[PDB]
C-alpha cells in the first residue's frame, strides 16, 4: 500500500503505517513495530526505539490518535477521528 516516509515524528510514523495495516482498523503491536522497523530502517536500527514506540502510543491514545482497547498489549487501533476537516 502507501510506503512509509522518514524523519516523522514516532507518532507520525505510526500514524502513517497504521492506515497501511489492515487498512487502519487495528494491529497487534508486534505487527506495528515490525512494519514501522521494517517501513522506517532508522527505528528498525534503534534498539531504543522499542521504548519509543510504546511511549508514542501512550501519547496517541490521549491526543485521540490511536486508540488501544486493550491495554499495552493488544491491538493498535487507527482512531484519527477527532480531525477530520469537520467544518
Amino acid at each position: 500500500k502507501a510506503s512509509s516516509p522518514s524523519s516523522l515524528t514516532y507518532k507520525e510514523m505510526i500514524l502513517k503505517s497504521m492506515p497501511q495495516l489492515n487498512d487502519g482498523k487495528g494491529s497487534s503491536r508486534i505487527v506495528l513495530k515490525k512494519y514501522v522497523k521494517d517501513t522506517y530502517p532508522i527505528v528498525g536500527s534503534a534498539s531504543n526505539f522499542d521504548y519509543l514506540f510504546n511511549s508514542a502510543i501512550k501519547k496517541c491514545v490521549e491526543n485521540g490518535e490511536l486508540v488501544q482497547p486493550k491495554g499495552p498489549s493488544g491491538i493498535i487501533k487507527l482512531n484519527k477521528k477527532k480531525v477530520k476537516l469537520s467544518t
